[PDB]
């Protein structure tokens, strides 16, 4: 049976660029190993009321739920650390609630009552948490809410939420809400020691507007040692059990190891009163394995946009080396700046080196005779492509601009184009999941071993659908559709044109998770090593 | 069978003058009327070592121990709302712990560590906090502690015993530490409400250090509204049973009802699981009987030296005043100024309008004419009169001057006295209890009932030995003495020369207690009731 | 003319090990090359009257003035930086504070008066502040004082001292009082940026006591960018002039050039409008070429007691480098631990690989077998040899000895010895500044070229008199003695006997100056060569 549903807050101190977000998603990860419905959300501190707005190139990628809400890519983590889908609940922001309690104000059903901060904001931030224990589709309720809160305790930025999360402190009372917290633990060069100085300042300012802290987390470049955990405990006020070292580790995927041998998690389940189950590696050592002992290098290249920030496309990598977890193969990221290949020249000199290529998403860019000129460049080398969703418009451009419609463009990138190969069907802007059916024994349903497939969708420009017979006389398949026909959903080379050559609209990446790779970036990488083995 | 000693820690916010000392006496007394057996604390900021340097017309009475101990007037309402004796450990100050420390250091015992604040200042607090759970001389531990931490939340002056109090609350943890509250909570007369706002600053600068607060007393001069306790209760996060309306009590002796109408106590015994039994009032409903509803008035004029400030004389007092409650009488102090007596037309002028006179100690004080001839007077007229210590020095020389030792004095006030009738035995300073035998049948014996009695001291001058045989011309019997009758200790005139005209050197209002008031002024209340009939 | 003399306050945030010694005494020398008057004062927070209890070998070296008055290690930056004797009043503590202001309290001086901590306490800190801008023994006044509060803001160790100094900058307003603040800003690995969180936090809690920093300096171990200078001031509103950026130099002698860099100095000579004049590098660049231009490398191995924490010996360490720099030699300190070398085969495998062999001062310790050992294997081989204080008693040991007074012995160290050779005078604890009078044309007077010299002095036992002409009979000079001659003050070998083996009962090294090396350092390293060069 089930009890109510648990609250676990985090809040980071001292700094930012701690990994709240990574050490989060391992507590959700070491929970759910032992048979806890976790569930999870973020409360960004930015008035955004969406992220579609924000230029990725900055901020990183958006990333996209099933029913369609753009969130934060930091949600993203939490749903490959769970193998579980969110809600677009699981992204609060600032934004949404100023903007929502506003509208209500004008809309007069306050009934002309003041609309202080306290409590009508903190109140309404208190529902959307809440709403989080609300059964899902299936009629199960989650038994743990792991909440992260934004910005830095002592940030004007935050002060409404770390109201709200005390006032649900208590309503629900310390039996049901627990506080991790997240603390930097410098080294001095010059002395060569570690200062718990910061820590006790962050943990006095957290108790400064009446959070108390139920376990530390220290963040720190070597092992904290035990005199100093100590004389933590004692100054802090925190159970000793609860003070936890946690290095750098060597990668994301080792944290859910650094995490459980300090035995966070047992603490927690304890002092939660969860129903007590022993951890299962099963599902985790055979990753590691794959992670540390690779039987061989390939190098896939990707021909971004603007790279110097590698963060605007996180999921793709994450997606890419997932795939090549399959294989037992480190995939290595040959970063290709796409403007360098827009002369088949330079295109030679960028992407020669490589065993693939990928041609990620770029909605919102200006100018892709970058990812063009790579394609083209691609197909006569024989390197095998795969294009995410302006990479399918890039190849579909290609093909045509092969069968001699010279001028032919996106009404996008030229809207005076006289062949829109693809056009505005700005139309109904796709967003969120949408069936799609695969032509029986394509490539593509030889990858994915099933006719019926699903994917998560971005775009508003679509295949023009009276093209479609013109552009099969390049022997370009258009071998996956909307279920009625009417859309484009995948295109293909046959596999003696080419050895795979496939784009789609989607993003598959999202779909991604390194105990479940999604199936197009296996087959990719298995093309890739074929072609090392081949070359 | 009895648990660990309970820790019950008092401090004010907002401001000083709130009255910390009598409601934490009322909990005492409410706990104690349980059957607990209840100790007391106090922890005072200033640094003085002992208060026998500080001046008492700015700062009230020196109270004495048994053991001898000076401690703040403050011990005095503990002890007399508990009717318990308390060891001198009851008054901590941070000149006791600073000049402790440093006396170690200097001694070597900390063998050469850096003397930092912490651990070694708060480490000695918490043992001299601790050290009140120690079995007592008859092998009793107590059940609770209630320690009253001076200044202000917030003060330097305070810091280094909230750390202390921490630490305590650290390490014997939540079930046996409780923290009250006490916080102002103003009336604004422009717009006629209550203002919880500086209760909120308070117990904000309470967390910020560490401490939660368990309940907050409210001190107001209007019952707290039930829609400001809810609102106290959302912002404090103090549980609602813990919000506790005290107004402007009619008199100190009614705050243990204001108290107990609110059942503070029942959620202090259910906080703390302390042995749950029902109060019985029936020792306290005589005693608010006796106060409110007096059966006469009788005037009491005490001569002060200084009585711009009342404080001064507190516990002389509170003892007359329990004395009318033993008759049922309100005595009604006339504070007449020593320095007015002096002359017998200005000592007629003040008090020719009263029942009974009665002559305070003066430790320290110089100058004591005015006494002397206050009490000729009183004799001539046929006051009552009882002198407390510097008392029976003036009565002693009124008496050796009325046969015609002229000159006579105390060694204190003249040196040069050719007749030292009160002269050091600076000779042996006596402090604290020390047995005395009375006359068997004496003015005395007849009041006490008993030959045997024991009586606080704090003085070092004496009868002069020789004298005793010459003073004895007057009539004057020395009607009690040390066993040994080696010192004089009381005297008396005859029933048939004055109808009551005692002294001591002893400090009887240190006896006091309502339920118990002390011998010598039920009898002098005796006395000035049948002076009144008479009259 | 004068002005009044400036107050310029330091204190730290965010964590201890800062440099805020350091860096207060580079300030001091870049003013003190502009000409001004500067002197120098630390306000330690501990409760240690005097360090003369504290374990060196935890905390490092007593300092001692020419007065005699013990004080902190730090005082000795001070005085190097500056070259200028300072008082016994440049080190307060919290324990002379409350020492003094209880002993007032005790004999009664406040007249009865409550000893709060405000005022009395803050006005006597205010006070021995204040004493600083009294003239001199010349009858100069100092232009400015410089005052390095210790501890860390927000600790409740140092709030007295803080509310100290608001005080004093409220009477002498704001033309006349600056404050530095040193805070530190963490290098995160995991992202690569600079975070200036901490700094911000900082400057909050130093703002929350009433003080406002006029400037900043950054502790990092990079050039901090002008990106993250410009925030700092727009969140500190620290005028952007004084953000200063001091990365970790390379050596304590490097810091004036970091300042002067960046500009330091200029914009408080401006902010305080001090008498603005030139910078004269000229006496600190032929510093900087010695420092980083040696010619050869030249090892002293320094015998001591206990050697794991070499801030036992940092003054020590500092001369001979200082002498090392006369001869534009690298002194390289070979540290060898005293308890190898009580035998004659380990002394031989530790010392044998060096230029020469200090016997370091000890005061306190117990057992000295080890550098008799030493000693005498250093005469064997010829190795060149200086003894500080207890290196002298060895070395007379040592030379008794092998004159067959074998069981020759200091009084200290076996208080039964039948030849005391080193006997008390507890006797006089000699402390502080005395004269002396050398030999004339003795080695030591080749040195110092005079016979006059004084030298600083902490030890209670003595050459015994009674044996000089005996120990002469090793041909052991008593080179210098008290004025009288009734004291010994040196004792060397004849130049035939030994090329330089001298030792002395003075801290010699206590008088060092990186400027102004002091004589006997610059001999013995100068003996040290001459060694290297001949073998
Ligand atoms: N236990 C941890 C915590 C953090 N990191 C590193 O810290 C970086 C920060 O990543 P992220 O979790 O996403 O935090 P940021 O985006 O940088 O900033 P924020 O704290 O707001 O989430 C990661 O690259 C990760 O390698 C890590 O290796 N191990
Ligand atoms: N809440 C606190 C914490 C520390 N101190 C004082 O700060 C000094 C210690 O300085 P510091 O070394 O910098 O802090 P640590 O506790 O020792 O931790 P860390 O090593 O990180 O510096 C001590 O005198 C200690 O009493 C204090 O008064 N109040
Ligand atoms: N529930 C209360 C609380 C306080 N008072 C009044 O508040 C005054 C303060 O007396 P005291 O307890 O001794 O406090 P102070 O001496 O004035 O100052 P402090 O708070 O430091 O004890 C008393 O006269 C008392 O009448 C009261 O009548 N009823
Ligand atoms: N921790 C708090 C407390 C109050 N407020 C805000 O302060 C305003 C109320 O002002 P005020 O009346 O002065 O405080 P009250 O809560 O109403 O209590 P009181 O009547 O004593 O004033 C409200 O907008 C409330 O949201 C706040 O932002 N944060
Ligand atoms: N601008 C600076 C500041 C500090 N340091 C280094 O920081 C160390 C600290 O030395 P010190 O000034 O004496 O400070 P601590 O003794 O370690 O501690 P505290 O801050 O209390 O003085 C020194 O070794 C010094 O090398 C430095 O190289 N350059
Ligand atoms: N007094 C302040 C300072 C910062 N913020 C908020 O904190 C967020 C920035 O987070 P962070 O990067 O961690 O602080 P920075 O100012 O950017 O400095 P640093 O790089 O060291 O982190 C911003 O939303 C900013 O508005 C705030 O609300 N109030």
């Amino acid at each position: 049976p089930q009890t109510a549903t648990k609250h676990l807050f985090v809040s980071g101190g001292v700094a930012s660029s701690l990994g709240k977000g990574l050490t989060a998603s391992s507590l959700g990860q070491l929970l759910t190993a032992r048979g806890l419905h976790v569930t999870m959300q973020k409360l960004d501190p930015y008035l955004n009321v969406d992220p579609g707005t924000m230029n990725p190139f900055q901020h990183g990628e958006v990333f996209v739920t099933e029913d369609g809400a753009e969130t934060d890519l930091d949600v993203g983590h939490y749903e490959r650390f769970l193998d579980r889908n969110l809600p677009g609940s699981a992204n609060v922001t600032t934004g949404q609630v100023y903007s929502t309690v506003i509208a209500k104000e004008r809309r007069g059903e306050y009934l002309g009552d003041t609309v202080q901060v306290i409590p009508h904001i903190t109140d309404e931030i208190k529902r959307r948490i809440l709403a989080m224990a609300q059964p899902d589709a299936d009629g199960n309720r989650p038994d743990v809410v792991i909440t992260e809160i934004g910005g830095t305790v002592g940030d004007i930025e935050s002060q409404p939420f770390l109201e709200a999360a005390r006032q649900v402190r208590h309503y629900l009372g310390r039996e049901d809400v627990f506080f991790l917290h997240v603390s930097l633990v410098p080294y001095l060069a010059p002395s060569g020691e570690l200062k718990t100085k910061p820590t006790q300042h962050s943990v006095a300012a957290l108790r400064s507007i009446g959070i108390t802290p139920d376990a530390l987390i220290l963040r720190c470049d070597r092992d904290v040692p035990e005199a100093l955990k100590n004389k933590i405990a004692l100054m802090c006020d925190v159970d000793i059990d609860g003070v936890i070292s946690t290095p750098d580790a060597p990668s994301i995927y080792d944290i859910p190891k650094v995490l459980h041998r300090e035995e966070l998690d047992a603490f927690v389940v304890r002092r939660l009163n969860l129903p007590f189950r022993d951890v299962d590696w099963t599902e985790w050592d055979d990753l590691l394995r794959r992670v540390h002992e690779p039987h061989e290098t390939v190098r896939i290249a990707l021909v971004g946009k603007y790279v110097e920030l590698s963060d605007a496309y996180l999921s793709v990598a994450e997606a890419l080396r997932a795939g090549g977890f399959k294989h037992r193969a480190k995939v290595e990221i040959c970063w290709v700046a796409s403007d360098g290949c827009e002369t088949t020249s330079g295109a030679a000199a960028a992407l020669g080196d490589v065993h693939g290529v990928l041609i990620p998403g770029g909605f919102g860019i200006r100018g892709i005779e970058g990812k063009i000129g790579a394609i083209a460049y691609a197909r006569a080398r024989g390197l095998p492509v795969l294009g995410l969703c302006l990479g399918l418009q890039c190849i579909v451009i290609e093909a045509a601009r092969s069968v001699g419609l010279t001028n032919a463009n996106s009404a996008e990138f030229d809207p005076d184009t006289p062949d829109p190969v693809i056009a505005t069907m700005g139309g109904t802007m796709r967003l969120g999941s949408y069936p799609a059916v695969l032509e029986p024994d394509s490539v593509v349903a030889q990858a994915y071993q099933t006719t019926q497939v699903s994917e998560r969708h971005r775009h508003r420009y679509e295949v023009n659908n009276a093209y479609r017979d013109k552009i099969a006389e390049s022997g370009l398949r258009f071998s996956g559709t909307s279920p009625d026909g009417h859309l484009v959903e995948f295109v293909e080379y046959p596999p003696d044109r080419h050895p795979f050559v496939v784009g789609t609209q989607a993003h598959p990446e999202l779909k991604s998770r390194p105990t479940r790779p999604h199936p197009l970036f296996v087959a990719f990488v298995g093309a890739a090593i074929d072609y090392k083995a081949g070359e």
